[PDB]
């Protein structure tokens, strides 16, 4: 493996990470109150859960994974059209909603063993969809339907979260969910998995993420610096609560800290829908939940200012919010 991809010793993954048997799997076709209670418990104790019987068509999930795999099978010459000035774009502000291929890493500087296609999805209009990949031919029609369906499911989950917290329904149906970034992640086979990371350990900086996977590689950090493997369920969504939701709930909910490990023999594609605030938003603990017993743990901050730190400073998982901590 190229020196560029060698992770610092302490960040390298151990070869045998155990299955997370305690990852909540939540059936959304249970009675309404049972769903609210199970989602609430998962948000308080874990910050990562899977949803099944979630109402999003299994056929559409399969068609979306197919067209995403088809995109990454495209020739080099086609992929160049998504590389501004001949190279992948960087995860840095301004983060544009037009489709680009991205490189990612940490500044002991190293790169993640990953190619990412990213674009905005909300609101859908001709200008946005015309900025998506031209190939495969069916990408735009399949991913347009997928993005609307994933958003509908995410807003359902945010209203379950509202009921669990005692916030009015639709609390997040505003500026706090107006950006929908779809990240299609491609992990090619890696000759030295013991030295590399597909994705470094992170909170998602946004509000909430729905992740579609069909192969192993996703790992979560739980108490006592233990990593566990998240079982791939091809017809489920992994829900990762973001650092933004951790702040707004005043740490009543956990954020998901997770990473992706490489594989020596086979490639892997994942589809992450990252929903969260516009860069113009002010983030603070929900005042409705604050009291003398529950004082705010964060001062109000600019999401844009947070974003710059979150994307550049990887010294700690919550480096993005450290400047805004109080009490
Ligand atoms: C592994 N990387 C993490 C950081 C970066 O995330 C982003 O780029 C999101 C995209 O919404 C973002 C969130 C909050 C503020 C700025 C950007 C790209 C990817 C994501 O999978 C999460
Ligand atoms: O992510
Ligand atoms: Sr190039
Ligand atoms: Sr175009
Ligand atoms: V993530």
């Amino acid at each position: 493996v190229s020196e560029s991809f060698v992770a610092p010793l302490e960040k390298r993954a151990e070869n045998d990470v155990p299955l997370g048997n305690d990852v909540p799997i939540i059936d959304l076709q249970q009675d309404h109150l049972v769903v609210v209670q199970q989602i609430t418990k998962a948000c308080q104790d874990f910050g990562l859960f899977q949803v099944i019987n979630h109402g999003l068509p299994e056929k559409l999930m399969a068609e979306t994974m197919d067209v995403c795999k088809e995109f990454f099978a495209l020739p080099a010459e086609e992929k160049e059209k998504l590389q501004p000035k001949g190279e992948p774009a960087k995860f840095e502000l301004p983060l544009e909603q037009k489709a680009k291929l991205y490189v990612e890493g940490e500044q002991e500087a190293f790169l993640y063993w990953k190619d990412t296609l990213a674009h905005g999805c909300h609101p859908l209009d001709e200008e946005l969809v015309n900025s998506w990949p031209e190939k495969p031919a069916t990408y735009r029609e399949v991913v347009a339907k997928y993005s609307v369906e994933v958003r509908k499911l995410t807003m359902r989950i945010l209203d379950y979260i509202c009921e669990g917290l005692g916030l009015k329904l639709g609390y997040f149906d505003n500026e706090l969910s107006q950006i929908q970034m779809m990240l299609t992640n491609y992990y090619p086979p890696c000759p030295d998995p013991s030295s590399t990371l597909g994705s470094g350990g992170h909170y998602d900086g946004n509000l909430i993420t729905l992740l579609q996977q069909n192969l192993p590689g996703l790992q979560q950090l739980i108490e006592d610096a233990k990593w566990i493997a998240v079982e791939p369920i091809p017809t489920a969504f992994v829900v990762n609560l973001g650092l933004t939701l951790k702040v707004i709930t005043n740490e009543k909910f956990e954020g998901s800290i997770h990473r992706v490990v490489t594989n020596p023999t086979r490639d892997r594609v994942s589809i992450a829908t990252l929903i969260g605030p516009d860069y113009s938003c002010t983030i603070e603990p929900a005042k409705e939940l604050l009291s003398q017993d529950n004082p705010p743990l964060y001062k109000p901050y600019s999401y844009a200012e947070f974003g710059e730190i979150y994307l550049s400073d990887k010294s700690d998982y919550d480096a993005g919010v450290k400047p805004y901590k109080i009490n």
